[PDB]
């Protein structure tokens, strides 16, 4: 199983024996991958265990992969357990099971839906910057993703079932998975979970205890309407804290684009106005600073598809089961489409060279029929909280402010040492 | 997963934990369902370890799952492993491989390639009187599968590649694969197969040392046309052997089909003539001597498919994962289609009633695309053996012959004691 690419003649580091290339995730995928990209150029393969990966990086062959030929051939993701009940999970499920879920969870993230949103997540945003008005009056750094998830989760819980709470679950093991494949199906009869099981114990009976759209659509069953919030409420807690963590850090090591940002904001709503649906869409630099940081940090890295059938997508021969990656931190800082890719530029998405910019390269949120579902969600929820604390606060690096910020080595785009920054009230 | 048919409110046996219901296979797979079909009628369920079985007895609902939904539903049968390089059988491959084998296999077994068989498989029935002319003019039992054996490998190493031969591989293990199918993927990536690794290594280089059909047509590999051919030797050795045993066994027990037998080979081949192409296909009587037999044991017990997605065939919902299973032996012995139906009568197929038979209750070789493939060379493999050997010889039962027949209690219809009998010389 170890020469299929030397078989297609598809460039790539030699792997050893069980272990395929892990080995090589020891600067973590982003590092290996950018490597990758360089020794090899436009594809080239590695093995995960003994699970083949093949890494496409041509505009034609990904808008290919995940647009064109997506409910035929790459539909799927990579297999991931033990996950039980899990397996019914939008992100998780497959095939037919996938097509129902994603459409009878489609009209929660619909222009008039996100709409009757923005008075509602307007209450945690003065809880967040009252919340960021007590640690600012004591002149001392700030850990930005505490008080950023502390105002995410209190978002995500109302927005969906809705709770006023004022928030004042979570290389290891899975090292183990990819060598041992094997054995998921051994731990799927054990009720072994990678989510541990008094978590989602914690849930299979809370959420007995987005949700109003569910039954309402019920078909749908009740342990599936469990694991969707699961994944809802992990995907609105820690990707919008952490794409926040990363932005606030950009903004203090870069203070002229915080500022031009602060101008903006103050020019659409004057006197401090609250940020409303429509005022939200116009701030255009708001916009830029926000892809430009997705540009850097994509927290997902990789997009991820398993080949279903054989196939010769524009003039390459595709096996059956071979799992298709796009690096998406690689195309997000090749020099052979971003001048000065390790610097910080929000210059890049104005209209004037928002242009020059590939929606297959730059795909932070991904592309096709199983893109992110909640993407229209994050970015308003993001701005919605970007708008109300820099109108309130600038923000400055402190002493212990990790600069240059160090990328983790783990399987999630986050920082090595928590972003923090001291916080001054205007 | 133990709920599926309380939930469907289909009734079976109650399973117990893990083991599902595979301790009610002490008596064998036969005499467990047919008490299942008599506990609970039309259709049934149970669990082979932690996997749902539906048992469906309806002969529109089984003309569905065989023929009219095969192609989309029901392709492929119950996963079997660890198979290794044997994953590309036809008999085991799966979806889209499958389809581009058996179309590859299929002008193997035409009307004109059997014809040019008959005066090749001629010779060996003269080393198979010849052979049995030697152990008869001694006055003892004989023990007709190694003579018939003996003669069907000779016959399917000579029609596939050619080989003048005179021939003067192969409850215990696979109880811990139902229980454990999560151990399977386990077993592939250890080399552990079910077929021991020195049988095929035998033949791993065999082969490289129907063969001249595969290269032709190649498109088709090299290590998948060893693993065809391993297919190949087995169904043609162990199945005609296996069914000659059955037929003379009856024959012997019911002398007046024997004689009557007789008459009709000496009919159309006066003199002792040498059985030919069309002087086969004339002989009905030997027909139904052959179809009888293969009512009463059918080797293969079951018919199996693996719903790969949700249906509502025929009124009844079947969720995708289901294995459908067709009680082959059960219906061939079903008193509610045959009268007196443990009795061997071969003019249950004569003219006058072969027509008051279902052919979706009567299927000794399938139905639909993945029916047995060399359905019409087993039938004149056989009818070329029994029309030499009981043109020379007739059958009697011996002091130590079993009878009634006790049918074996493993995965196999074979008898717990080989079938020996008196043989006289006419
Ligand atoms: C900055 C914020 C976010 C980013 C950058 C992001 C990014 C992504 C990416 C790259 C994918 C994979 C796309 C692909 O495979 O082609 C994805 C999938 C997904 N995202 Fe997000 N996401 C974010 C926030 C959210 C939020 C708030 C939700 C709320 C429910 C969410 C729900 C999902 C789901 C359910 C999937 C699976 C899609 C499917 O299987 O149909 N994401 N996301
Ligand atoms: C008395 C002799 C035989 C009987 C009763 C018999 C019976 C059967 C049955 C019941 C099936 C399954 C059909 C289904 O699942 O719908 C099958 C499959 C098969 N048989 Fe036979 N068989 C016999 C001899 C042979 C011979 C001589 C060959 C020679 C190659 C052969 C090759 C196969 C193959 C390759 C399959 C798999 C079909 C597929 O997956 O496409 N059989 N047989
Ligand atoms: O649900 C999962 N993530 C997407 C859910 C939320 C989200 C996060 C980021 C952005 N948007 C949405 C993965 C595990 C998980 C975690 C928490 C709750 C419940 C479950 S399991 C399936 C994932 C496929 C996948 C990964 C990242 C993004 C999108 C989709 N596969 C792997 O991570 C693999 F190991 F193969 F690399
Ligand atoms: O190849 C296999 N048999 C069919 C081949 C020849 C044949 C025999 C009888 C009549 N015709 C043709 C099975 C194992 C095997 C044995 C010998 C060589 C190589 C391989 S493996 C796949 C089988 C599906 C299956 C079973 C019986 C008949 C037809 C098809 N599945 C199981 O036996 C399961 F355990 F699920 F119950």
């Amino acid at each position: 199983s170890h020469g299929l690419f030397k078989k297609l003649g598809i460039p790539g580091p030699t792997p050893l024996p069980f272990l395929g290339n892990i080995l090589s995730y020891h600067k973590g995928f982003c590092m290996f991958d950018m490597e990758c990209h360089k020794k090899y150029g436009k594809v080239w393969g590695f093995y995960d265990g003994q699970q083949p990966v093949l890494a496409i990086t041509d505009p034609d062959m990904i808008k290919t992969v995940l647009v064109k030929e997506c409910y035929s051939v790459f539909t799927n993701r990579r297999p991931f357990g033990p996950v039980g009940f899990m397996k019914s999970a939008i992100s998780i499920a497959e095939d037919e099971e996938w097509k129902r879920l994603r459409s009878l969870l489609s009209p929660t993230f619909t222009s008039g839906k996100l709409k009757e949103m923005v008075p509602i997540i307007a209450q945690y945003g003065d809880v967040l910057v009252r919340n960021l008005r007590r640690e600012a009056e004591t002149g001392k750094p700030v850990t930005l993703k505490d008080v950023f998830g502390a105002y995410s989760m209190d978002v995500i819980t109302s927005t969906s079932f809705g709770v006023n709470i004022d928030s004042l679950p979570f290389d290891p093991f899975f090292l183990s998975i990819t060598v041992f494949p094997f054995l998921i199906p051994i731990l799927e009869v054990l009720n072994i979970c990678v989510f541990p099981r008094e978590v989602t114990n914690f849930l299979r009976k809370s959420v007995k205890r987005f949700l109003q759209l569910m039954i309402d659509s019920q078909a749908l069953s009740d342990l599936e309407l469990v694991a969707q919030s699961i994944i809802f409420i992990f995907a609105g807690y820690e990707t919008t804290s952490s794409v926040l963590s990363f932005i606030m850090y950009e903004l203090a090591t870069h203070p002229d684009v915080q500022q031009k940002l602060q101008e903006e904001i103050d020019a659409v709503l004057p006197n401090k106005a609250p940020p409303t649906y429509d005022t939200v869409l116009q701030m255009e630099y708001l916009d830029m600073v926000v892809n430009e940081t997705l540009r850097l940090f994509p927290i997902a890295m990789r997009l991820e598809r398993v080949c279903k059938k054989d196939v010769e997508i524009n003039g390459m021969f595709i096996p059956k089961g071979v799992v298709v990656m796009i690096p998406s931190y690689a195309l997000h800082r090749d020099p052979k489409y971003w001048t000065e890719p390790e610097k910080f530029l929000p210059e890049r998405f104005s209209k004037k060279n928002k242009d020059n910019i590939d929606p297959y390269i730059y795909t932070p949120f991904g592309s096709g029929p199983r893109n992110c579902i909640g993407m229209r969600f994050a970015l308003m929820n993001m701005k919605l909280a970007l708008i109300r604390v820099l109108q309130n606060f600038s923000f400055k690096p402190c002493k212990e402010t990790q600069i240059p910020l160090k990328l983790s080595l783990g399987g999630l785009l986050q920082p090595e040492k928590p972003v923090v920054l001291k916080v001054e009230s205007r």
